[PDB]
């Protein structure tokens, strides 16, 4: 039922920021595996077949105990990676544009300050996880999550995410997570972020 | 003044099971960083300068709140990597020997069954962490931990450990964690596992 989304670009089109082999494995093995495991967990619970990915991740307590973890982990993996691919682009980078640029300045004063704060949140996530920009009411804030956990469980709406699982960066950057994060800003699709923000409100 | 331990073997000596680049970075960068951050956290707390690593990690609940996470994470990293290196060897692999082989048969029926159980525990540890063989009273058992957490916390004594942080295996095995686990078995220093068992009594 859940499907692996096609990327908007080819596996070599985020070079040199993200290497081609990594993008192909990260999408075609890691993300594909979360989708397949999510579908396996839900196969035999047809009462859940019409839940959207968001509904599942917003209501994890109410699932059968046999599958809550599988849905948390693989549903999370599906959600997080799907957003990650959407917010990068072969012609991204630079400063925010559109309506969201304005709300960014409102809450962070400058874009450079947002970049500093999200970068710190991502680098400071110990072990596997993500850094996030979220809408919490009218407010923009930065946070991190462990593993494939998401902000939806907390009522916050993701606009932008960076994957700091070691698989996201180890082939090119090895232990140098901060160098990966510095490079990742060059890929950011501010057009798509602005679309996510409008959707959110 | 914790120190990075010397390996018992050169960086190319676990080939072809673990690549030399990985071994060099994993010991010389990752493990070194945990040691350096551990020493940095303890520097301002003179009370603690004579506590052993085992003491620190068995009594986290009592450290200053300003540094407990730093000690858990970096003390953990030094403990876990220090054991990881001593349980592998260029002479390792195969079926267990010595007294521990008899205790393995006693609790698992056969060694092949221990191997299945520990491999499963390592593979199923979602995110970053470790798989362990521990002594829990007189009884030996298999478990996993997240991040740089150890069984000491819980009163159990480590005899053997596998690192399943992605940094342990990504350069050679990428997403194929099961393949990495299969190869790691060819490295196991059963002499050292035996010594750790005898001491655990
Ligand atoms: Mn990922
Ligand atoms: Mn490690």
């Amino acid at each position: 039922s859940f499907q692996l989304p096609k990327l908007s670009y080819d596996y070599d089109e985020l070079e040199p920021y993200i290497d081609s082999n990594t993008l192909s494995i990260h999408h075609g093995k890691h993300h594909a595996t979360y989708v397949n495991n999510l579908n396996a967990a839900l196969e035999n619970y047809s009462e859940l077949h019409n839940k959207s990915l968001e509904e599942l991740l917003c209501n994890l307590e109410t699932l059968p105990k046999e599958i809550v973890t599988a849905v948390r982990n693989n549903g999370g993996g599906h959600y997080c990676h799907s957003l990650f691919w959407e917010v990068m682009s072969p012609r991204g980078g630079g400063e925010p544009n559109g309506d969201v640029a304005k709300v960014i300045d409102y809450y962070f004063n400058t874009f450079d300050n947002l970049k500093d704060q999200l970068s710190k949140a991502a680098i400071s996530r110990f072990g596997s996880g993500y850094g996030w920009l979220v809408l919490d009411g009218e407010e923009l804030s930065v946070m991190s999550t462990p593993n494939q956990d998401t902000p939806l469980q907390e009522g916050k709406i993701p606009l932008l995410v960076i994957d700091v699982w070691e698989h996201a960066y180890y082939l090119k950057y090895q232990n140098r997570r901060p160098e990966f994060v510095t490079n990742w800003w060059h890929t950011v699709n501010w057009d798509r972020v602005n679309e996510k923000y409008l959707q959110a409100i």
